[PDB]
């Protein structure tokens, strides 16, 4: 009885709002120190919420810092430019030379490229699992595996992990490895990884939090154990956000709860209403019944989001993928998700394949994504209604 | 001239849009039309098209043009802060079994990124003097990949030869990156690409953002290197907000005007504390007797505010609080580059232990003053009540 | 399709070029190429087209279609605030010698406008009870310019039968200019123009904008009274910043889903208020007994959040403190719309005393609630806990 | 000490919070911890105590001191715009029955606001030559209540003798309020409140922001006139928003190093027009010879950067054409202040009609220039080659 009010007012402290509903914004690299006694108190808590550098952070930082913690359940939050910057960084933060990372093979692509584009050639390599491994991944842990990292929904075709069994199974054999998850399709809100035993979960807040489509940043909630070092390691690699889009993350946390109620309402209804389609051959939801380990999200999540797939009966051609996305009237084609305007894209199931390392698909037809907004669900059933028409 | 290159740069009709400053465009997601129109958009993702917020929006684009433009490169990476823009271009040309040679006189965050990160990579560093010079060439490995000048150096303000440092790199290892952290000379006061080097560095939220509140690295690659720069930055995520795009564009209007007073008023100050009973030396590379004045005077175009000297004495403790706690005028704080003029102390020993390899030549006390764009009486004024203090 | 409509408002590609929310131009100069363009820019530069930028530029044009749409208007005059909006716009249709018709549950500062303000220009007011209905026909004077509605009233919440009012006024005066400050409905909740209401205004500043972070009015007219409004609105010099244009067209996007979480909640609370022994009184529109309700159900395709109750005693000083002061989830303070729950307390005699010509006919305290979107269960245990503090 | 005054004017620590600039507080509501503090927060509504974003924020609150402090007023009161700031400011001191006394030299949209707005509320304008000096006491009636002056003139850039019409004023009606539209001087550079003004107003648009991408007017009072200013202001709703207040404090900052651009470089263009034989007159108030010279040189600190010179021949449609359409540097836009140079014809006829019952004393077209901060050589050769188009 408290998610809601908890979003409402977490990071909401007099220090921070000096009066105002909302925290303030405090631009500024300079950061004054009044006397030598202050720039000595300031430094030896320069990582502890007490102004010494803009690239520490603000009070808005540090507001928007506290509510992460507060809502994730973490010892600290770091911050970044974006999602793609917290996942590679804070992946960076725990390795060095001799490492190995263990990461499920559904992984956002941009997190598989940074590990076999920048972490290779620096000494570190990666292996890979299958989403639904559950128990058996401990099979695949090495004496030097440093990191698992985990996504759950994965990217594009929504598998939904097994944690419990998977982090019981790491701490089994590799008790002090480092587990990490991109938790940005639940908004680090429908799914407490931290309380899983996760050691550090990070979001693309760009998506979710910040929930209008226009700002970028990536959060990293980490533990006690990880907190020290993701932060310094971090900071050593200048990682930050500026105040005004720590500001505005902030601001979408206070409408996430009920906007997250309508993403799961009516993304529900859509995936039930294509899983009885006769051009759709399959649907990735999580919250839908069948879907690859619903089991899991039913026992492990608090609610749904509003981004899915669906595989259509057939795989278009070039012609057909003109027709079928160059005329939706409401949907529209674009990058990223969890804003309030519904998004659409294909890939091609040899797509798919080709950032599934070391695995095949087990599909064949077109794969749509669907971020499914705000809109009336009944009108975004039509234009989907319509753009079937267009592929019969 | 630069005055109207300033006022103009990266002002396009297809940014500005009728406005005098480019637009605002705040965006994650950015729509296709059409397959085509997303294809074509794929193609140029790193040609100024509209792709994804991650690799910009109109407001980035019109900002990378100002600064490929000002600063002659063929490409601009953006960054959260200088620091980031350091970490991540070094990053971004280094792998495993590579050497990194650098300047002892390096921003500190950027040594410790050296020894802290890349080290526990397998990546190297050396060190050398910035006055050294042709004779840089005997301290290239075979394993030398990045080349790390920064000139004037941070707080003792040490100017580097350039040419002598260039000439000599490409006799050895012509394939060399070289990178500079142009801070200093906000990217134009000094033509690094110009000179040979590869790579100009900017903590942009020092004299091109000029007012102390926002924060952003920038970038600036000749042809050769720009692809591998572009991507493996952007394979690390690596970008700035939009409005802080904007906001750096617009530094850019003022700076000319802003780099002139600085420059003024810095030098009148240096010059009465080179004369000064209680001060041992001045580092300001714009005074004569500085380390490496001759190549300011001959390969720079002017000067900025950001300079250092050294007491006669060393300061205990209490001469600290007394002297830096009691300023009207002078702030203590980090950063520089803003209208309000600044001060810092450091002990010999905090100086010596961030030239590593090499021994400091001072005892006393080192003040780095950063010198704003308030009236240089009034400042000269607030520094003499200092020295009553501290005699 | 209102939340299509709300998410898709004034989204057109000229404005949006790319992104999903309108850019944000910032300009005072907006620049002709030729002689040409600067004549073409002045024939429009009241109809969309880039003239001056106190006339707008691209993000105001967006909000602005936004609202005539929502709104069914012909065009949307911007300013400071709600309050701005009320007297610039009741200004805008009066002259000296002119007589305005206001109701007495009209906001206090719409009140103050007309009688420290208005009464000093020759121009005179007249009240009358939200309840009137047909009854309005008799109160207006061959000089009555103006008839400004406000339904819900400020704090005491009363609904107008709107249709007996507007058709009574236009038996009488034809040509009067019926204005009402729509605000609680968000312009949305009461579609004012499709009940023969002249201009609909809001002080955006409460749910457009949705967070308590951004203070804008807005004015939606009809064809008749579209130029008027606009062109004195104009030489008043009246006109809102173009980021908080786009944060109010922003907040459009998620009006909807907010919406319905204020009228569910609200009218929860109310409903256990309702039952309350401590309570004498329960103000809110969509609950059965509240005065006008019968109007809301019939008039109104929603509720928002804000609302009123009536104590069973005037709490004294002593009490008013124990009971305002020690509210956790609960906030002291003005305006209303955001995502936080408020509360603010009337004496009678208060309200008395901005109810012109007019008694109240309630004794306890007045307490105003704005429900916010934190759990339900949470305040009502705060408000239990209230009650407990002055049982 | 004016440079210094600009870097440090509004920066305290309770409103910057140990950033060099003030915070942002974006607010609609601000929350009252308790009934005592709020009693406190209204009593202090309109004196520096947070109580309702309408009456400002801490960032609000940070530019009101500091525009105090650089003009020497008791108050200042913040518009949306400079045009907001002109119509309020005279509307808070009328009622039906005053006449209003305006130079006929004052900005049109000022001139508008008279003879459109104030004449159907039953106030009546006069105007008089801007030289007229002492024998402004003849056009006073019993009724003038606001004496409206603009110091420099707009366009035509005729400066006031100001001790002479103050003097006159107070003679023969001491409680007058008097008014000046003080944007040229950027506020500081003619010390209005010093000379026996009461209210001087700016667009802060124009040299304030200094970049042409915000819209912002302020109004500083004496003692004597604030309270009426105040109150009456915000009866109308006036405010301007957080952000806005913030970028023009920061534009105070270089507001010193600007101007002194504006002004070398704006009087080298001046007297190169001067000498020019396609020129027949140059009205810049620093240029001997212009109207008013001998007052701006007693009475100014300064000159700003927009003037005007009328040409030796009347040009034709075509001829317009030829010079505006094909410059290099100059853009044609209205306002003015920022860093770009700006460039806009009138004929003879088009200043007549606003320079009510008045001629003007030229026959050629009129060229109005801002010049900002390019080089000015540079400037000079666009201005040479349009020259060159219609000898
Ligand atoms: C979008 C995405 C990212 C990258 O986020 P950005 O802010 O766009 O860099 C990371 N993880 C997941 C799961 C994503 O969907
Ligand atoms: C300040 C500084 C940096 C770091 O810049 P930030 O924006 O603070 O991260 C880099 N290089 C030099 C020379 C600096 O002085
Ligand atoms: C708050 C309020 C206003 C004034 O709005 P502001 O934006 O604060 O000026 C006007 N009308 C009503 C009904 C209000 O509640
Ligand atoms: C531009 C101008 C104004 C109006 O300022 P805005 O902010 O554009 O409304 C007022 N006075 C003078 C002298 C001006 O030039
Ligand atoms: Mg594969
Ligand atoms: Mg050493
Ligand atoms: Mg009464
Ligand atoms: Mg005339």
């Amino acid at each position: 009885k408290h998610l809601d009010t908890a979003l409402v007012n977490a990071g909401r402290r007099k220090k921070y709002t000096q009066g105002s509903v909302n925290s303030v914004i405090q631009r500024a690299s300079s950061l004054v120190f009044d006397t030598v006694e202050a720039k000595k108190h300031a430094t030896r808590n320069r990582a502890k919420g007490e102004l010494f550098y803009g690239r520490r952070g603000t009070l808005t930082h540090f507001s928007l810092q506290e509510a992460m913690c507060e809502l994730e359940g973490g010892a600290g939050c770091a911050l970044f430019p974006c999602g793609a910057a917290a996942v590679a960084n804070t992946i960076l933060a725990f390795v060095e030379q001799g490492d190995h990372v263990l990461m499920t093979n559904t992984a956002y692509e941009p997190s598989q490229d940074f590990c076999t584009k920048i972490l290779a050639k620096l000494g570190v390599t990666t292996g890979w699992f299958d989403p639904l491994i559950g128990a058996d991944i401990a099979n695949l842990i090495q004496p030097n595996t440093k990191v698992v990292f985990l996504e759950s929904p994965g990217s594009i075709t929504m598998e939904v992990h097994d944690v419990p069994a998977i982090v019981a199974a790491v701490r089994r054999v590799a008790p002090e490895a480092i587990i990490m998850i991109d938790n940005t399709w639940a908004a680090g809100v429908l799914f407490k990884a931290l309380d899983f035993g996760i050691d550090i979960s990070i979001q693309a807040a760009t998506k979710y939090l910040i929930g209008h489509s226009d700002g970028m940043i990536g959060t990293a909630v980490a533990n006690a154990r990880c907190w020290e070092q993701l932060c310094e390691n971090a900071y050593l690699m200048g990682q930050m956000i500026d105040a005004d889009t720590a500001y505005m993350t902030s601001r979408g946390l206070r409408t996430l709860g009920v906007r997250l109620r309508q993403h799961h309402e009516s993304s529900l209804r859509v995936a039930e209403w294509l899983a009885q389609h006769p051009q759709v051959a399959r649907v990735n939801h999580p919250a839908l019944p069948g879907s690859k380990g619903h089991e899991f999200w039913k026992r492990d999540f608090s609610g749904s989001s509003g981004l899915f797939s669906f595989v259509l009966n057939k795989r278009l051609t070039d012609a057909e993928l003109a027709a079928y996305l160059d005329n939706f009237s409401l949907f529209s084609m674009a990058y990223s998700w969890g804003g309030f305007e519904s998004l659409i894209l294909a890939n091609q199931p040899e797509h798919i394949a080709a950032i599934r390392p070391e695995a095949e698909v087990d599909f064949s037809g077109t794969l749509i994504r669907l971020h499914i907004g705000l809109e009336n669900v009944d009108d975004l059933l039509a234009d989907l209604a319509a753009g079937f028409a267009r592929i019969v």
